[PDB]
């Protein structure tokens, strides 16, 4: 014959050559056991993910922003929720309190290209979503109970 009697002839030789797949420890990820539950939103599998930059002012470093990737669906509340991680991977001196990370105790506000302070610009949270406005910069602005208290009143608060 012009070739093999055989139709469709090919190589033998499955990929899963070996009887395991390399199994793993137990459940190990890269990812962290608190990233579990924010790196949800952080579209790590979403290319399509905004980039968001913070620069506090209160910081005797601004010079270390925070870098994370978040979906184009999940509301500004997860920006911060994520600093938690960076805190840890950079043990950043700066005190942070536990508290804070909600943006019900502080507020975030818009900054220019210059990282200059914008108070003619609203102050974006889980009620303003991150993408609203496509930036990819923001700065943490000091809230006081009356600025708090409004805050939350458009958006209510769920009990723990």
């Amino acid at each position: 014959g012009p070739g093999h009697m055989g139709s469709v002839s090919n190589a033998k030789a499955p990929t899963s050559a070996l009887r395991a797949l390399l199994e793993h420890k137990e459940n190990s990820s890269q990812n962290g056991p608190l990233a579990e539950n924010f790196a949800t939103f952080s579209g790590h599998a979403e290319s399509n993910a905004l980039r968001l930059n913070i620069y506090f002012p209160s910081s005797e470093s601004p010079s270390k922003p925070l870098f994370v990737e978040l979906r184009k669906n999940v509301l500004v509340s997860e920006a911060i929720g994520y600093i938690l991680l960076q805190y840890v991977n950079q043990q950043l001196v700066p005190p942070i309190e536990d508290e804070a990370q909600n943006p019900n105790y502080w507020n975030l506000r818009i900054v220019e290209d210059d990282g200059e302070l914008d108070e003619d610009f609203p102050a974006l949270d889980r009620v303003g979503p991150l993408s609203k406005f496509g930036f990819d910069a923001f700065a943490l602005v000091k809230a006081t109970p009356a600025q708090i208290k409004e805050n939350q009143a458009a958006y209510p608060f769920k009990s723990k």
